[PDB]
């Protein structure tokens, strides 16, 4: 259905695009 897809997509990519930008940092320590 509509809306839900946008919502699940809102959490998608972003959660990683932002986490990758952070994970890439913690990767120096870990």
């Amino acid at each position: 259905x509509h809306l839900l897809r946008e919502v699940l997509e809102l959490a998608r990519a972003e959660q990683l695009a932002q986490e990758a930008h952070k994970n890439r940092k913690l990767l120096e320590i870990i």
